[PDB]
């Protein structure tokens, strides 16, 4: 039963683009949820000097505790269970254009740039994780380019945000981390700017949330 | 009134385009098959920064209208839609989690890190990198996966009917004995491989079958 006493806890970190796209999907359906903390920073550190995966959602319902697990599934699952507003259309080829976007990102981008990988990399080769962060997220992002400026609304797909820009808008966050030149992408700079203006995408940025550092003590 | 016509541009060994080979042939949907010489094209990126695509593509026609879809989960969440049975995901919200979960393992946790292309740029930088980094990858994967898995297996990934963790689940362990990897660490998986092969949709999605496989 879609019982509706249930409660959210959303295990996150402020910077994770993961953890960012499920912020995005319950900000977009007005949900509210309990954040969280995993200090990813501090875990990294501890595990050097010598698990806990983001996000999770924690569901809770009469003593019943489930725990979600990949972005992709738990957007899915709030799709499922909170209908209205949709994030993903009721046409078919709507649903599986919106789909390969958020894949592009999910599996085409976001694993080549994750904090392991990049780890490896410079045990190995010394400054070369972010260079070769910088060539698959460019990567990434012109495969988007290209599948958005195809019969572009406002957002990724038509003129109300969907779960293609859940997507899109925490990987584009990482690009300028890593200072990925955003040129070549200007379909995608626009999406961009017009969801920065809503307020659910302001809520759901990094810099406001709860475990948010200042500027200042902020690696790159 | 044009009806759905279906082609799917796979390359017999590609782990992505298997996924979708086990969905069209668990719905029992026909497909024309378009082979993609992947090993040329590959050669062609690697030495051209990857400019110029994947496969799976599945081709759909219906109506005077064509349609690309891209992306295995993508495709595959299509294909559920479309032609809901049988059913490759369970009917509850949860188990629908699950599942997804246990596929996302597989489509963003494991295979992106054993791509030709990740291992070609290791490779270019350090020769043999790219085995260790794909059986470090491919290893930590299956093992995260085995325990997930294992709880909510029956006789497949969940419960007793294939689903698709089970369109995953199968081209993933065939890359990983590839790479020459031990998969006695992962018993779950292994049981649930061994009841999917028994079954003739698998049997007919895999690269020996495939009209581009080798003699
Ligand atoms: N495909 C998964 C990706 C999850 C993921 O990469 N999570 C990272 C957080 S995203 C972050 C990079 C980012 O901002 O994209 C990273 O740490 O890699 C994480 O939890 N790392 C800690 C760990 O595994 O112990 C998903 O979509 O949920
Ligand atoms: N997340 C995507 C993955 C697609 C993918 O990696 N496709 C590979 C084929 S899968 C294969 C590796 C495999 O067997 O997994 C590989 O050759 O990299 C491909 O077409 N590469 C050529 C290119 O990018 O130009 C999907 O699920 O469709």
């Amino acid at each position: 039963l879609y019982f509706q006493s249930m409660t959210l806890r959303l295990y996150s970190y402020w910077r994770s683009s993961s953890a960012w796209r499920v912020r995005l999907g319950l900000a977009l359906k007005g949900l509210a949820y309990e954040y969280r903390a995993v200090d990813l920073l501090a875990q990294e550190q501890f595990q050097a000097a010598h698990m806990s995966q983001v996000p999770v959602l924690e569901v809770e319902e009469d003593g019943r505790t489930h725990l979600l697990v990949q972005s992709m599934a738990i957007l899915e699952w709030l799709e499922e269970r909170h209908p209205e507003p949709a994030l993903l259309p009721p046409d078919l080829w709507g649903r599986a254009r919106v789909r390969a976007l958020a894949e592009h990102v999910n599996s085409g981008t976001q694993p080549m740039q994750n904090a392991l990988v990049l780890r490896m990399l410079r045990e190995k080769v010394p400054g070369w994780d972010r260079e070769w962060a910088r060539f698959f997220i460019a990567r990434g992002l012109a495969a988007l380019e290209t599948a958005v400026r195809d019969g572009a609304g406002r957002f990724s797909h038509g003129d109300a945000p969907t779960l293609a820009d859940c997507y899109l808008v925490p990987q584009l966050y990482n690009a300028r981390r890593f200072g990925l030149d955003l040129e070549p992408y200007p379909t995608l700079r626009r999406v961009d700017e017009a969801c920065a203006a809503l307020a659910p995408f302001q809520a759901a940025h990094p810099d406001r949330q709860p475990d948010a550092p200042p500027p200042d003590r902020r690696t790159p």
